[PDB]
């Protein structure tokens, strides 16, 4: 009853790009916000999040500055999540969809 | 909308498929059109491609079905433990939710 790895660093980086979209963040304090918002549950560690801000900002979504390292948000990374989310909802729709014509037939 | 992000999609998209029941590749592909309104239309190599990789991993599985209109088809079928993924990862997801959710608030907080 483990959650897949894959799927594990899927969700991690969703939490992470909301975590930057509430404002610029620094990794110690990300960890520490997300331990308090997930009741003690999710411990992120630093290996995983450098990992992730690497390919995040290789990508453009995020950028970083001197002021220990602070993160934010780039335009790029706002446009995309904008357009992940309307996705998403149009796969939302399919599978409501999916559902309803199985208990029309 | 990235590769990747599509290739996502369309897993999520099979997978509630199969949930839904059994079902052969031209019925699929009709379901998820009807369901995408057109928006959606799958081609028959990209979803072998995909239940390749299901089948490799245990999440889903194949077997012959005889039709009554005569004839066979292959069925693919989401197994005990595809459906205890799907179980696992609308808990998951459904958690992430929660913890966004906490993180705005206890921003608003200060």
């Amino acid at each position: 009853a483990e959650i897949p790895k894959e799927m594990l660093r899927a969700q991690t980086n969703v939490i992470l790009l909301n975590v930057l979209k509430q404002g610029d963040n620094y990794v110690y304090g990300i960890i520490k916000q997300v331990k308090e918002a997930s009741n003690g549950e999710m411990e992120l560690n630093e290996a995983t999040l450098y990992t992730i801000f690497k390919r995040l900002e290789k990508d453009g979504i995020i950028s970083s500055y001197w002021g220990r390292k602070y993160y934010r948000l780039t335009e790029i990374g706002h446009e995309n999540m904008r357009l992940a989310f309307e996705s998403w909802s149009r796969v939302d729709k399919i599978i409501e969809n999916l559902e309803a014509n199985k208990k029309s037939e």
